[PDB]
């Protein structure tokens, strides 16, 4: 009915998460105060959960005491004190992890508008209301805190019931968990719903997936992760295969790489698209195997570093999107040499459309538009990547990633503990080597995320790593 061994393996988890925690957080905290570089709004942020997480792991040394003699050694005063601050700690985390995905929103979905909201010296305010917040929150900590008596004739440092009344003690259970958990994450979700929701509404991102294949031979397409796609094709008839937007607009660039360009005959790594009133189809090849398109010829453009001639056909009783023997025309643009491929590279695809316009060819009701392979009696294999630009900078996009994985690890750590808490409320007291440890371990983990974010820090922000390895790092 008791494991002393299982207790002093605990006990010693307990003092590794405090340490491993303090080093971090102390790191973090350093390198923000006192780098000229670290000096970002999101720091502000960043800087008081980790003086949150920080205090909290002071308290783990006295609540070792407890895992480790199921006895609170320090008397009656000091357990009210680390449960008040430990408290204060924990309700200020979570509610600075809140303001801080908040400040993610605000900057994706309504950056103009906000210039105001977002300057130092208001996120140094909304700081201190946090601390604020938590300590009224937390008076109930305040005043119930105390010592129980246990089975084992010691006295545990816990809550105790206000008005010796189970049901206040469970409505505390539900208040804890509704505060410190479930309105916070609520707020936070619908927070990076809206951040997601509002880039794939951007052009950043390919939203059209194309797979056809007319019939003959095999084509294998992967329609892999985000705006990659591979495809392998052998003994083909007429296939094509690509990613891009299902309304396209000529003002849009296009960037691609072609990791794998390997064509065995005749295929087309090109932008590939369709309009109606009026029925053309047009494209811009940058590379192709053992055969170059052609129509005839009307001028050339410059562009993206390369010079493309400029084409045309027209198709009579001929595979359309509308009809299958429709007639149409077709505007081409194709590259006088292949374009290398392995690398990043541009479609400037509004230089494209003017100097077809100038040349008469002009494209109402537009259709899709992607970066595609296209084949015909050939074999081959190509991967490609499609992405559009944003307005938005990699620094920014770097950072909303990072907080929406230290939420994700927050939920992690703080799941286990909650779910116990409404268990307890029924009753559950048999207080058992199984359960017992399983509580240790629950709470342990609450505690283990304080060390979790400066090691995220690390591997997901660059100025966070750098600053790291300005301390870590010995040079001569
Ligand atoms: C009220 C909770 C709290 C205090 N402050 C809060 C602030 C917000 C939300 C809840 C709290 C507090 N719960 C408790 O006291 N009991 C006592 C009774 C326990 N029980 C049964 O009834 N049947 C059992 C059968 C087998 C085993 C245990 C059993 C479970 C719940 C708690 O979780 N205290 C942690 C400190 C962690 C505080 C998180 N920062 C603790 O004591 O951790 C050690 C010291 C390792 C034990």
């Amino acid at each position: 009915y008791y494991d002393l061994t299982s207790n002093a393996v605990l006990t010693f988890i307990y003092f590794v998460v405090c340490i491993i925690g303090l080093c971090g957080n102390t790191l973090v905290i350093y390198v923000i105060l006192r780098y000229a570089k670290m000096k970002t709004i999101t720091n502000i942020y960043i800087l008081n959960l980790a003086i949150a997480d920080e205090l909290f792991m002071l308290g783990l040394p006295f609540l070792a005491m407890q895992v480790a003699l199921e006895h609170w050694p320090f008397g009656k005063a000091i357990c009210r004190v680390v449960m008040t601050v430990d408290g204060i700690n924990q309700f200020t985390s979570i509610f600075c992890l809140t303001v801080m995905s908040i400040d993610r929103y605000l900057a994706v979905v309504h950056p103009i508008k906000s210039a105001k909201w977002r300057r130092p010296r208001t996120a140094k305010m909304i700081t201190m209301a946090v601390w604020g917040v938590s300590l009224l929150v937390i008076l109930p900590i305040m005043i119930y805190a105390g010592l129980r008596s246990n089975q084992w004739g010691r006295s545990s440092c816990t809550i105790n019931w206000p008005g010796e009344s189970g049901a206040w003690y469970t409505g505390f259970i539900i208040y804890t968990f509704i505060l410190g958990f479930l309105v916070p994450l609520t707020i936070i979700c619908l927070c990076y719903l809206f951040i997601i929701i509002k880039v794939k509404s951007s052009g950043a991102s390919t939203d059209y997936w194309q797979n056809w294949t007319f019939g003959g031979g095999i084509v294998n397409a992967v329609n892999g992760s985000g705006g990659n796609y591979s495809v392998n094709w052998s003994n083909t008839g007429n296939f094509v295969v690509g990613k891009g937007w299902t309304t396209g607009s000529p003002f849009r660039t296009i960037n691609y790489n072609a990791g794998v360009w390997a064509p065995n005959g005749n295929g087309y790594l090109t932008l590939y698209g369709w309009t109606r009133s009026p029925l053309i189809e047009y494209y811009v090849v940058d590379s192709w195997g053992t055969y170059r398109p052609t129509g005839t010829y009307k001028g050339t453009v410059k562009s993206d570093g390369g010079t493309y001639d400029i084409y045309t056909t027209t198709r009579y009783n001929a595979p359309s999107i509308d009809g299958d023997d429709t007639t149409f025309t077709q505007y081409w643009s194709v590259r006088q040499s292949k374009r290398p491929t392995g690398s990043n590279a541009t479609i400037t695809f509004t230089n494209h459309v003017n100097a077809w316009k100038s040349h008469g060819m002009n494209l109402s009701n537009w259709a899709y538009q992607v970066m595609a392979t296209e084949g015909y009696q050939s074999s081959g294999s190509s991967n490609v990547t499609v992405w559009g630009s944003s307005k938005r900078k990699k620094s920014e996009k770097k950072v909303t990633r990072m907080v929406s994985i230290v939420v994700a690890v927050f939920i992690f750590c703080w799941l286990p503990f909650y779910i116990f808490n409404v268990s307890s409320v029924s009753m559950a007291i048999s207080p058992t080597p199984a359960l017992k440890g399983m509580f240790d371990f629950v709470v342990v983990l609450t505690y283990a995320n304080s060390c979790a974010n400066p090691i995220l820090y690390a591997f997901l922000d660059d100025n966070f790593k750098k600053s790291f390895q300005n301390v870590l790092c010995l040079v001569k």
